[PDB]
C-alpha cells in the first residue's frame, strides 16, 4: 500500500499534537491496552505485576516505557512510508525475542486511535482516523512481512 501526502500530513499534524505530551500519551495508551486486552501484559515480564489501573498509573516505570514506544513509532510515521531501515531491528526483537504476534499489534494500533480519539477530537475527524489506520496497517503489512524472513510469522 501506498499513503497518498494528503493522508500523510493528517497523521503528521495529529502527531505533532501528541509530541507535546509523549509521556502522557505513552501511559495512557499502554493502559488502554492492557485494560481491554490483559493478555498482552503477559508479555512483558517487567509490568506483570502490576493488577490496577491505579498502579499502572503510578509507574515510573511503565511511563518510561511508553515513552520510548512512541519515540520509536514517531519516528516510523515520520518517514512517511520509507521506514525499511527502522523496521529491521524492530521486527528482530519483538519476534525473536518478546515474541509478539502480529494480532497483538492491532490491539496497539486500536489503542492508539481510541487515545487519539479521546485526547484530539477536532485534529482527528473521520478522515484524519482513516488515515491513521491506513499507516498502521502499512506498518502492520510490513512487519508482518518482516516476521516471515525471519522465520517466526506470528
Ligand atoms: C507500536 C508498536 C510498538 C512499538 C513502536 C514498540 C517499540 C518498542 C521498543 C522501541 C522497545 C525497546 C527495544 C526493543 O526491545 O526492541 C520495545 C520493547 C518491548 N516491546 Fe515493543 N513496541 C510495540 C508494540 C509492542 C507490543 C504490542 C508488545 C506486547 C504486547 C510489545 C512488547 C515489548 C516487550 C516485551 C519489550 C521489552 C520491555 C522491557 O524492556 O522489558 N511491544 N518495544
Amino acid at each position: 500500500m501506498v499513503l497518498s501526502e494528503g493522508e500523510w500530513q493528517l497523521v503528521l499534524h495529529v502527531w505533532a499534537k501528541v509530541e507535546a505530551d509523549v509521556a502522557g500519551h505513552g501511559q495512557d495508551i499502554l493502559i488502554r491496552l492492557f485494560k481491554s486486552h490483559p493478555e498482552t501484559l503477559e508479555k512483558f515480564d517487567r509490568f506483570k505485576h502490576l493488577k490496577t489501573e491505579a498502579e499502572m498509573k503510578a509507574s515510573e516505570d511503565l511511563k518510561k516505557h511508553g515513552v520510548t514506544v512512541l519515540t520509536a513509532l514517531g519516528a516510523i510515521l515520520k518517514k512517511k512510508g520509507h521506514h525499511e531501515a527502522e523496521l529491521k531491528p524492530w521486527a528482530q526483537s519483538h519476534a525473536t525475542k518478546h515474541k509478539i504476534p502480529i494480532k497483538y499489534l492491532e490491539f496497539i494500533s486500536e489503542a492508539i486511535i481510541h487515545v487519539l480519539h479521546s485526547r484530539h477530537p477536532g485534529n482527528f475527524g473521520a478522515d484524519a482516523q482513516g488515515a491513521m489506520n491506513k499507516a498502521l496497517e502499512l506498518f502492520r503489512k510490513d512487519i508482518a512481512a518482516k516476521y516471515k524472513e525471519l522465520g517466526y510469522q506470528g
